[PDB]
């Protein structure tokens, strides 16, 4: 009988294909056919509709995994018993869903994934963060074996001929008296990248939602790039230029995480050759990190 691992995830994308590669690896290893869900995705108005088609073309299949991705969540019930066991309480039970049960279900998905017998459960039902539980193959099997939109790809490979092409990118994202010290950090993350050696002529790409940031770090470096601005649209348009940037960023020759912990830059991390940021440990200390 055929047996199931639901995938859910509505928040960045770095979160969601991240939490997608742990879904994935424990269909993989117990024999299940693994669902993407991601209706309610907060890059999509309609609050039924799956965001994964939305974004990324069809998918059935991923290294073996038999894989529903589309709009079929809404039409198949699948079977239980469930796991986690929240799952299995009636839906009147279920409209409260506090932060408490979902870390919980966190933490019992980790446990079951590190179990040597599998659940006996005919759905699994991944519905928190499942970033760091899985194989760094895991992850790097789900970015290979999944394809961008047409409208999506189009975008990233008129942006590359235009600006990474010939050249050495050094990629630069930066989320968010307070805001002095971090563009003063920004710069001296910038000046450490470009003092390192590079093959092709040296350009600036730069990641951040400050019309500030960009101006001012423009202003104090040459050769500083950005892809430019252009209801339901605006969730659409929001997604793919979330994606455009995770993607580009992953091209780079070094990248600049301000801050590490974000999953926007996994994908970036997984790829390229050099990673600078700072040591949250030794906070105020810039590291540089060689990829194998
Ligand atoms: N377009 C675009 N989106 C970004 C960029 N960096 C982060 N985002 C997205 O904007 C939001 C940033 O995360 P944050 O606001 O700290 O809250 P989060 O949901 O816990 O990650 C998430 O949806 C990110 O995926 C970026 O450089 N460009
Ligand atoms: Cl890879």
């Amino acid at each position: 009988k055929e047996r199931f691992v639901i995938s859910r995830r509505r928040t960045g994308f770095g979160d969601c294909l991240w939490s997608l590669a742990s879904a994935w690896s424990y269909a993989q290893r117990t024999g299940r056919t693994l669902v993407i869900d991601w209706r309610g995705s907060c890059y999509v108005e309609q609050p039924f509709s799956n965001a994964f088609p939305a974004f990324f073309e069809p998918v059935e299949d991923i290294a073996g995994v038999p894989v529903i991705c589309d709009d079929r969540v809404n039409q198949l019930s699948f079977p239980g018993p469930f796991f986690p066991r929240w799952w299995n309480r009636p839906s009147i039970d279920c409209i409260n869903r506090p932060d408490e049960q979902i870390f919980r279900e966190r933490d019992e998905l980790t446990e079951l994934f590190q179990a040597r017998e599998d659940s006996e459960a005919n759905t699994i039902v991944c519905d928190a963060c499942l970033m760091w539980r899985c194989s760094e193959e895991a992850e790097r099997l789900i970015f290979r074996n999944i394809k961008l939109r047409s409208e999506i790809r189009a975008r990233i490979d008129a942006l590359y001929e235009e600006h990474f092409s010939g050249h050495s990118i050094i990629g630069v994202h930066v989320r968010h008296a307070d805001s002095e010290l971090a563009l003063h950090q920004v710069c001296m993350a910038i000046r450490k990248a470009k003092a390192l050696s590079y093959p092709k002529p040296v350009k600036v790409f730069l990641c951040t939602d400050s019309a500030q940031v960009l101006d001012q770090v423009s202003g104090l470096f040459p050769d500083v790039f950005a892809v430019p601005k252009r209801s339901a649209e605006m969730g659409i348009e929001g997604g793919a230029s979330a994606l455009i940037d995770m993607y580009l960023l992953a091209r780079c020759a070094t990248v600049i995480r301000f801050p590490p912990t974000s999953a926007f830059t996994r994908y970036a991390r997984l790829l390229v050759p050099r990673i600078i940021e700072f040591d949250l440990s030794n906070p105020g200390h810039l590291t540089m990190i060689d990829n194998p």
